[PDB]
């Protein structure tokens, strides 16, 4: 029951896909692969078809391909991007070389929509609510997004939102250098590798996003890692003795101690005119000590979301086994694992 594939030269490369996918139009390409928008005749949906580039060129890339596939296959939630289809023109493992991932084509991201723009409080409540709803689900599976930012949040005409572009491969040092949005939303503990981070880094990101939706401005637009740290400490105050101890690196800890101490600012005087409940939530999310930040599940129960919160309609995820992350395998082994995941894929209802 293998579909019939047809070939077409797109993105300077040959694309071989099932007949169901029509009107392929290149819309982007990265170091990870090329993407084409298409019309899926089987579902009637507009979709993004991503052809990975040399998915098995090294152990690192092979494991990354496997990682991304396992992750997309697991995500089954309204506010998270899921996998509509995955296919390969290969008819056997020996012939297996290419991987195509198919997902919902999302109109645009939060970035290309609210850029230099301030949204109403009701609008912010709905958007942040959906992000936290997707995040409760994600974290419940012990998965950390690690790269939440406006450009990784898709929204349709009805303001329905989906989280995407999970952190699969560590960004390059150059990618996080300077006045770049790629770093403005990162929690300080991970921006400067202070300690073994956890799911709480994602809540810091939500806080930065939320503040930007409310003000129309980037909360911490640092020109470099240090400038950014100063912008952050200026708002939330410098680390106390309790947090200092939790910082593994002696170097980091030592640099921190060189800074003049500063008290946490009054957020009501920072986010002027903002809903007091919004201010309160921001203070709970933008906490320097990650151990003390509010969790997604806790945040959903915060009064700011009274209008949308429904404890019976904020599902958690099935257990997600990521023991493979510690597996030491050869390229071909990662490739065979990916192959099994491709052929065992079951279309969503
Ligand atoms: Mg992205
Ligand atoms: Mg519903």
């Amino acid at each position: 029951e293998r579909p019939t594939f047809y070939r077409q030269e797109l993105n300077k490369t040959i694309w071989e896909v099932p007949e169901r996918y029509q009107n392929l139009s290149p819309v982007g390409s990265g170091a990870y692969g090329s993407v084409c928008a298409a019309f899926d005749t089987k579902t009637g949906l507009r979709v993004a078809v991503k052809k990975l580039s040399r998915p098995f060129q090294s152990i690192i890339h092979a494991k990354r391909t496997y990682r991304e596939l396992r992750l997309l296959k697991h995500m089954k939630h309204e506010n998270v991007i899921g996998l509509l289809d995955v296919f390969t023109p290969a008819r056997s493992l020996e012939e297996f070389n290419d991987v195509y991932l198919v997902t919902h084509l999302m109109g645009a991201d939060l970035n290309n929509i609210v850029k230099c723009q301030k949204l109403t409080d009701d609008h912010v409540q709905f958007l942040i609510y959906q992000i936290l709803r997707g995040l409760k689900y994600i974290h419940s599976a012990d998965i950390i997004h690690r790269d939440l930012k406006p450009s990784n949040l898709a929204v349709n005409e009805d303001s329905e939102l989906k989280i995407l572009d999970f952190g699969l491969a560590r960004h390059t040092d150059d990618e996080m250098t300077g006045y770049v949005a790629t770093r403005w939303y990162r929690a300080p503990e991970i921006m400067l590798n202070w300690m073994h981070y956890n799911q709480t880094v994602d809540i810091w990101s939500v806080g930065c996003i939320m503040a930007e939706l409310l003000t129309g401005r980037t909360l911490f637009p640092g020109t470099d890692h240090i400038d950014q740290l100063k912008l952050i400490l200026r708002l939330v105050g410098t680390p106390g003795a309790e947090l200092l101890k939790k910082i593994s690196s002696e170097s980091a800890r030592n640099y921190i101690q060189s800074l003049t101490q500063m008290p946490k600012m009054n957020f009501a005087n920072v986010f002027i005119g903002a809903n007091p409940l919004a201010v309160d939530l921001l203070e709970k999310m933008l906490v320097l000590d990650s151990d003390k930040r509010i969790t997604a599940a806790q945040a959903l129960a915060h009064a700011y979301f009274a209008q949308y919160h429904d404890p019976d309609d904020e599902p958690v995820a099935d257990p997600y086994d990521q023991s493979f992350e510690s597996r030491d395998l050869l390229i071909d082994e990662w490739k065979s694992l990916t192959y099994d995941e491709v052929i065992s894929f079951v279309p969503p209802p």
